[PDB]
């Protein structure tokens, strides 16, 4: 019933809006403490080194200028008269599946959620070209969805990864349990000179149409359906402790 | 072979130096790029926003101002004459265990190193400050010899923990489990020199029952601690429950 | 006629939304570029080492990650379609008078016009607390500053002269006349208060002790203490002319 | 005799180890707080937003994570036992002359060494590139330098007053002389260049160069023009006064 939301776009980002909507559906105690800038890459980062500052747009909208996961702590340590009972990020603008799920700020403020012991549901929205997002396609069928996840509980210590596809509502063709995908890891660097000629570069991700799993999140997506990963926190490889000779 | 080094300590720090004395146990092909500055708190996260600057020291150590993430990315893709055959992250002022594994730039350093393909192994030295260096770079290079003589698995890093022991002092190695640590997020509020409110955010260790298989347990025990870390999330138990769809 | 405004409140102050209702009682030419957020203290001082990133609001409403020198080179050199005739910058919240000068972006944004070749002026407006919240009577700039600016550029002045106004708190109808004043001198306060973060490592905030000392009478900080408005011309030579000749054995 | 040392190249850069040395000839009691890292265009700003932190080097060596103007501050109020005799700001990186002054943070911390009441210069080297390696003739100030600023604080100067120094492209042995001159006026040679990052999204680079144009005679240009040090006293007080009269109408 308590709910707080945030998101990695920001504070004024439309997927928050969206998101807020769609939280709405479902309580009407809804909390909003959202970063201030877009938080790109910023993955599980927080803020250690400098001071948060946080700003009061009303009594349940706060802009924190920070990434989500410090939005996350601050409204649950902070913010809100008690822990609340779900946690949801976004409705980021673009997908975030594979091994996006690393380095989403998006996704990381519902690892932030599931770490402080609630319920946590990360959602984004994918699109096309600039960005037309179909954001009713997440409004149209994220209320339900939770509604159903929240009715029949899940696991302590996992969160889920919900990404909608590029279509129109009603041309989705369903939702889909499925794992986390893996694409080529594409990282590139571009070298330039910034007119007082000193060097720099610009980091950005190729990102190519290759085959993937077919009960991945990404194969989901690419059929039109809405997908839903359960993520947990545990990275331990159990499988392989046993090698481990000789200890 | 080629060994490429980085931490989250920066640059500068003393256990990068120590990271490079270890590294020369192993080879003499060893490549430096770290940050320029000491940071926590960084997790996987990545410089998208703003340029990365590149600063060379020497013809084998340089520095970036950037995120661990970003180092082994600059190494790999531009730095380096070939791919690194292994890559070594470390060696933290500080544990990384159990919950801190998400948040950790070292970790993350690995997990960046094993995503481009390459071995990688995080190594961090548990300290009261005063660090036992001495600990880590006594036991460091055998342990990372026999690893690499014995193959593991792709798609896996390793997460080295030392305890604040004594060289001669250590008990002995265990391969263990992620821990699972209470959630210690502590907000101080403040006014700065203006009156105008700010926050410190900061942890304390959380006070979870450890498991005896845990990295926690180990390092508690006296014993370096390592644990095979996957960048699978999925949780894969899970997934059964979908009532009601495929998956 | 072509007028472009910036601040140091940011693009969302609403000291912007002042400034420019008062343009456009002077033209309906008028363009906005001014910083993502608030710059207190950054003088002018611009962005040369790292990517300036602009934003759009509308076709005249830009926004800017910089200062407000950035903000009028931006606007100068980049977005309009011609160099303006007028470069405003404010209305800041509080007034800068005195030594606060040479620190002030909204100053500095009226500089930069001025070094860029164009008529410019910065406009300030004195508030009072309560007695944490600002009580900022804009509308009293807002009554003011329109015919002054227009008598100003009526009977023109100085070319690399920038004219620094402020209009003190009280009521549009209680101001009691304007003057053109001297830059005033205050007694320089900066204090470090010295702290420990929640890690434990120290840091320092720099602040200023403020207080009522006397200063000259024919000082801004004189006038708006009377209920007046100031009006500061301001050049951009710092050079201290009358002391050159003072010699201890070289030419010049 | 108290010397307070500040820059904008930063902590580890050549011109301050060269202002040191320059301070020496002067005092044994020198101490330095400066930027951890560079700081073009910074002006007079200052640091109110984020905190100060500080970071010890030596017993009289200290990196700011601030402006000059923050560390000449820090310097005065907090660092040294009692405030300074004199502050000195620079050698810096290049020449910092005409329009040139008012963005300078090596001239702000001699600004600010004025404003906290302290006999305060500012330093400033011309220099050349080499392809793109920047060659700066820093044996130039350091031969030259001490000197002048002996006669200046034997000689008073007036309080309000801040001296700007500009050292000329020259070899120490070929400067032709020293001058007290005007502040010039250049024009702005300012650009913004649009490039796109690795994501796609617009950004710029503001560029900005010198003038290119004839300048006065008087002028800090015209004196390095020639090969000559100059010494250009400033002061604080931007009022035009002789435009004040007009202006009443
Ligand atoms: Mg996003
Ligand atoms: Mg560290
Ligand atoms: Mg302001
Ligand atoms: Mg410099």
């Amino acid at each position: 019933m308590r709910i707080l939301l945030t998101n990695d776009d920001g504070i004024h980002a439309e997927g928050l809006a969206v998101l807020e909507r769609i939280a709405r559906k479902l309580s009407d105690d809804v909390w909003v403490v959202a970063p201030e800038t877009d938080q790109s890459g910023l993955a599980h980062s927080l803020t250690l080194l400098e001071p948060l500052r946080l700003r009061q747009i009303d009594a349940r909208h706060f802009a924190l200028r920070g990434t989500p996961t410090d939005c996350v702590i601050m409204g649950v340590r902070h913010v809100l008269p008690g822990a609340p009972d779900l946690v949801l990020s976004g409705v980021n603008s673009g997908a975030n599946m594979a091994d996006d799920v690393t380095y989403s700020g998006t996704v990381a403020g519902a690892m932030e959620g599931t770490l402080l012991g609630v319920r946590a549901i990360a959602l984004s929205q994918e699109y096309e070209y600039r960005r037309i997002v179909p954001w009713e396609t997440a409004e149209a069928h994220a209320p339900e969805l939770i509604g159903r996840l929240m009715e029949a509980g899940w696991p302590e210590g996992v969160l889920l990864n919900l990404n909608f596809p590029n279509c129109a509502p009603e041309e989705v063709k369903g939702v889909r349990v499925t794992a986390q995908g893996k694409l080529s890891h594409d990282a590139r660097l571009d070298e330039r000179r910034d007119g007082r000629g000193f060097p720099y570069f610009w980091l950005h991700f190729g990102r190519g149409k290759a085959p993937v799993a077919d009960d991945s999140d990404i194969a989901a997506i690419r059929s039109g359906c809405i997908s839903m990963t359960p993520l947990h926190l545990d990275l331990t490889a159990h499988k392989v402790r046993a090698e481990l000779g000789a200890a």
